[PDB]
């Protein structure tokens, strides 16, 4: 609902458990409220609010959609990079791909993913319907 203050993508709201998992925490101190994601591949952004922007680079966590080269996350919580995802649709489709990977089978989401939400918007992004 909130407008990335770089790019003026539409971010996703996300919660401070979420922020504090992927931010160096020496930042801690910073997180006050909730944020909202910029999912932009070209923005620096990763978590903005009305008081203050995360940048990749304040981030622990190596975000995949922002990433040019690997390692690129997808799934979390499964440990699985877009590198496993195209290696395994080359050898067995899109579709055996993700069930062969793991890619989207866990639960833990809201903590393990910068994006606070499931890895299934990253996988349908690259291609993979889910
Ligand atoms: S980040 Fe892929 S299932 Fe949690
Ligand atoms: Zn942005």
């Amino acid at each position: 609902m909130m407008r990335c203050p770089e790019c003026s993508t539409e971010g996703w709201r996300v919660l401070p458990l979420t922020v504090g998992a992927h931010v160096k925490e020496g930042l801690w101190s910073k997180i006050k409220g909730d944020f909202y994601f910029c999912s932009l591949e070209s923005c620096e952004v990763v978590y903005f609010n009305e008081q203050t922007v995360f940048r990749k680079g304040e981030l622990k966590t190596r975000v995949g959609v922002k990433e040019r080269e690997e390692p690129k996350p997808v799934c979390y919580c499964n440990r699985v990079t877009e590198k496993m995802l195209l290696e395994a649709a080359e050898k067995f489709g899109k579709e055996k791909a993700v069930e062969i990977t793991g890619a989207g089978k866990g639960k833990w989401c809201v903590v393990t993913n910068p994006s606070g939400r499931c890895c299934h918007w990253h996988l349908e992004r690259l291609g993979f319907p889910v």
